[PDB]
């Protein structure tokens, strides 16, 4: 009769998923208390890095993400006004090569659904239609928008997004997400109309992760299998207030915005199938993840929220999930959970702030206006391509970077981490494993 944890996770976004999956894999009992009536058949796209994929493959889920996602062969910068080519990183076969992982472009509903069913098939409850507003972290409970109080669970995980009452609750005072002051537009249009244009035939039959950066925007653009859809995300100011978001609102909003950029995109704006305008927003790093309970912590956005620019955020939260679920491995005995979350805590921060950082980084880049810094980037940048140095102005091609955010083994990293704290050497916790004979 081994020890089973009763972990309730709450918010089945992808981190949640990813953490019931590991700790059922662990040898616990997992539930995850969702707020929206029904699972989220919805979205856009999404990037599955090496340091993702390879602990999805770890959980046999490669076939069922392969027959959905596609592969992109390459990354590439190019400049905003002529398309004009300054950084290209080889994902095929490089990525496979270094990092022994595949790097896939799957559509979120596509993803969402895969770690639901894997989910499933390892026995987690998700029980939907539980909007849990406050939280007694002592006597673990949690008490829902009607009134109901769940109390079957030995320990809690937040994973309720950007909007966390769980962070809110932790801190005891309300804590709403700073707006960036960015707007994003996700216009999608099939391939079939773009082998039709000339100029744009190279996108289609090359498929790439193509990115635009200029003046205060970017734009990103990617192939999805569904519909053989194209993904067309444009980040820019929101100087504007309106929010007026009828279909021909944004076509005449992003031509704006699209005045003097290749040509290409423009086009683009032509075969329109569906459009999409929102105003970004993240979370600023928290110190303390966990509480002095010992029973929560926090995973996901809730504790890491990053900016878009690097697309790892989705990558961090299945990091974050699998260390969870590597570290429950050894919570063989109950007075060992919250050192475990402690070690959680400290191997998870300071990898996600390191990507937060960069991400932020990325930002500067992408968004230089036209002048002497933007002159210097691609100056960098192409010099530079075939020599690279540590500051490279590409994030994903930087030769010290690069290794670290693809090369990690959120598994091998937080084994390394327990084995330091059996030998005493992990500060901040309370020093279970001695009492147990572990040593
Ligand atoms: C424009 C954009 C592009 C991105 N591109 C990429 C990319 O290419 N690659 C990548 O890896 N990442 C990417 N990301 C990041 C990725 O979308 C997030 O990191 C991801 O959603 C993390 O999942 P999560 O479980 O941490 O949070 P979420 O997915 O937000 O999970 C939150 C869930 O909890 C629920 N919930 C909220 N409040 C409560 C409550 N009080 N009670 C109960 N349930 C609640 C919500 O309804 C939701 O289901 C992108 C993000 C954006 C905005």
């Amino acid at each position: 009769t081994s020890y089973q944890c009763r972990v309730a996770v709450v918010g089945a976004g992808l981190g949640g998923l990813s953490a019931a999956i590991g700790i059922t894999l662990a040898g616990h009992k997992v539930t995850i208390l969702e707020q929206a009536p029904q699972l989220g058949e919805v979205g856009a796209g999404i990037q599955i890095p090496p340091n993702s994929s390879r602990i999805l493959r770890q959980w046999g889920l490669l076939p069922a993400l392969e027959e959905v996602s596609v592969r992109p062969l390459d990354s590439v910068l190019r400049s905003y006004r002529d398309g004009k080519v300054l950084s290209r990183i080889n994902l095929v076969p490089g990525y496979e090569e270094r990092f022994g992982a595949p790097y896939y472009h799957i559509h979120r509903a596509d993803f969402h659904r895969i770690l639901v069913d894997k989910a499933r098939a390892l026995g987690v409850e998700i029980l939907l239609g539980k909007s849990v507003r406050t939280i007694d972290f002592n006597a673990p409970s949690l008490t829902m928008a009607d009134g109901s109080v769940y109390n079957d669970a030995d320990v809690i995980i937040g994973a309720d997004g950007l909007k966390s009452v769980c962070r809110e609750q932790m801190l005891g005072h309300p804590d709403p997400p700073h707006f960036t002051g960015d707007l994003a537009y996700r216009i999608i249009v099939k391939a079939e109309d773009m082998k039709k244009h000339d100029s744009l035939r190279e996108l289609v039959e090359h498929p790439s992760i193509n990115h635009w950066m200029g003046p205060n925007s970017h734009v990103v653009c990617y192939l999805l299998k569904g519909g053989g859809l194209y993904n067309i995300v444009l980040a820019c100011p929101d100087d504007l207030p309106e929010l007026v978001n009828t279909a021909k609102a944004d076509l005449k909003e992003m031509r704006e915005r699209f005045e003097g950029w290749d040509p290409r995109l423009t086009l683009l704006l032509s075969l329109v199938q569906e459009t999409s305008k929102w105003r970004l927003q993240n979370s600023e790093e928290m110190d303390k993840w966990s509480h002095e309970s010992g029973k929560f912590v926090l995973m996901g956005d809730a504790c890491h929220a990053t900016l878009p620019y690097l697309a790892q955020g989705a990558a961090i939260a299945v990091e974050d999930g699998a260390a969870l679920g590597t570290l429950f491995a050894h919570a063989t005995h109950p007075s060992l959970v919250p050192d475990v979350l402690t070690i959680y805590e400290q191997i998870r921060k300071s990898r996600t702030t390191r990507v937060v950082r960069g991400s932020t980084k990325q930002r500067d880049i992408f968004h230089m206006p036209d002048g002497p810094r933007q002159r210097e980037r691609d100056r960098q940048l192409l010099t530079y391509a075939d020599n690279l140095f540590e500051g490279y102005p590409n994030q994903w091609a930087d030769p010290v970077f690069q290794p670290w955010l693809y090369g990690y083994n959120a598994f091998e990293e937080a084994e390394k981490a327990w084995q330091k704290y059996l030998r005493g050497h992990i500060f901040g916790t309370t020093g279970a494993f001695r009492e147990l004979g572990m040593g």
